[PDB]
């Protein structure tokens, strides 16, 4: 493993959509190992490969133990129900927190490490992440949802 450097927002690979994995290779599989200790290394509960400087549509997320680390490759948000408001910040911006109005439940399709398409439903605090690692992936960062930051 390697502990990657994560991309501050000083920068346009933050803003630039990732293209889709094609090959499903070894290269993937050290790259998601390594985003996920460095995430936590830094006390993320997510983290996507734009932040590590690679535009591929990888993001992991890990916020509970018996959930554990979920890894999406090409994941795509297939239905949102509710609605949920609370705080957020990123990685990317150290130090910046803004109140953010993300979907309460979300119904998410992705592939794993081998390029099976998996089906995962989520809500509350583990649907925001993956919203908010999604969004990275398209080059959103969530600076463009903010609701107030606060003071
Ligand atoms: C909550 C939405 C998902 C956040 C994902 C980020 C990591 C990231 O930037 N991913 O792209 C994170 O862990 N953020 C933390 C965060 O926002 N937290 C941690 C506790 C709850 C919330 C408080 O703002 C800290 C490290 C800034
Ligand atoms: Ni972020």
């Amino acid at each position: 493993m390697a502990v990657l450097e994560i991309i501050k927002h000083p920068n346009e690979v933050l803003e630039t959509p990732c293209e889709r994995v094609i090959n499903f290779d070894k290269k993937l599989v050290k790259l998601l190992k390594d985003m996920h200790e460095t995430m936590l290394i830094a006390d993320g509960v997510g983290l996507a490969a734009p932040q590590v400087g690679v535009s591929l549509q990888v993001a992991v997320v890990d916020v509970d133990d018996d959930t554990g680390k979920i890894e999406l490759i090409n994941p795509s948000i297939l239905e949102k129900r509710g609605e949920q408001v609370g705080p957020e910040g990123c990685l990317s911006f150290p130090g910046l927190y803004g109140e953010v109005e993300r979907a309460d439940y979300i119904k998410v399709r992705a592939q794993n490490r081998r390029g099976k398409v998996f089906l995962l439903e989520a809500e509350g605090f583990l649907a925001r992440a993956i919203q908010h690692e999604i969004d990275h992936l398209h080059g959103v960062l969530f600076t463009s949802k903010v609701t107030r930051y606060y003071e």
